[PDB]
């Protein structure tokens, strides 16, 4: 038994918001990094609810591009969660303004980021928020799905378990969110990663929501991929994105052919 093993040193705020802020801890001993999620179990529905779901999934969790669950600790209300501390940061800074980056990483965090949801939905499990922010990067740029605060469980004994809880971000929200009471989980993932890929080819969101009313929206649907939005991105990329950004959840491209696309098979490029 090593003295001290046990104790972490908080020496850097990495993140901040309802949940609490999540804090960088260094082993005393080991000097080894990790992420520690601070939630203080407050108001009741809240926390001591959504925190303990939380933590049931993050235990199901074991995949290269998904954030590591090391354990939680809880201490009266105060609910400690110790993940895998990703040095490169979020994937959002790596996205410049109005410009995006350089095809070939960027279909390179797009193979890693399938590759994550694909694990995800096998083991029927839905994240519900991907965006840049959440997905993380490590020492060597190898992207991490992380935060599974609205995460949930759409596949159980092989049943599936159709939604209806509004959750996300508005912009990589899928439009039958806003349109129907009842969805498929698995089309809305793929929905976020075609905005979140349309984020790192554009460094600019399409629209503020999927919805009529939303300019931008209705000419997408309108194929004006002229001088807009999507003009910045190659006729390969984009050609991708025109199956994945699909207002039919039915008919919307599913990851098993998203992995058959040609620009996701093309060399570098
Ligand atoms: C304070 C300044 C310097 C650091 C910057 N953040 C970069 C950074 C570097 C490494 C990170 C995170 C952020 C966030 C995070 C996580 C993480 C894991 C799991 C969750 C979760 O389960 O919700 C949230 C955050 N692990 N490693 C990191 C912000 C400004």
């Amino acid at each position: 038994a090593v003295p001290f093993v046990e104790d972490w040193d908080l020496v850097q705020t990495l993140g901040e918001g309802a949940y609490g802020e999540v804090q960088l801890a260094v082993n005393r001993v080991t000097e080894e990094a990790v992420a520690v999620k601070i939630v203080d179990m407050k108001r009741a529905v809240d926390c001591p609810e959504n925190i303990k779901k939380e933590i049931c999934i993050n235990k199901m969790l074991n995949h290269e591009n998904v954030v590591k669950f090391y354990g939680h600790r809880r201490e009266g209300n105060i609910q400690y969660l110790f993940l895998e501390y990703c040095s490169g940061g979020e994937l959002f800074d790596r996205i410049e303004p109005d410009i995006g980056m350089p095809e070939p990483d960027a279909q390179r965090f797009f193979h890693q980021l399938m590759a994550g949801v694909v694990y995800l939905h096998g083991i029927g499990i839905t994240h519900r928020d991907i965006k840049p922010e959440n997905l993380l990067l490590d020492e060597r740029d190898n992207l991490k799905i992380s935060d599974f605060g609205l995460a949930t469980v759409f596949r159980y004994n092989n049943r599936e378990r159709l939604l209806n809880k509004m959750c996300g971000t508005l912009p990589y929200v899928a439009p039958e969110l806003l349109k129907r009471r009842e969805f498929h989980a698995e089309p809305v993932d793929v929905w976020s990663c075609g905005i979140v890929l349309t984020a790192m080819l554009a460094g600019e969101l399409p629209w503020d929501q999927p919805s009529d009313s939303c300019q931008e929206y209705s000419d997408w649907k309108e194929k004006k991929t002229y001088l807009n939005p999507w003009k910045k991105i190659d006729s390969a990329p984009l050609a991708l994105l025109h199956k994945i950004l699909v207002e039919n959840p039915s008919a919307r491209i599913t990851i098993p052919d998203i992995k058959k696309d040609r620009w996701y098979n093309k060399p570098l490029k």
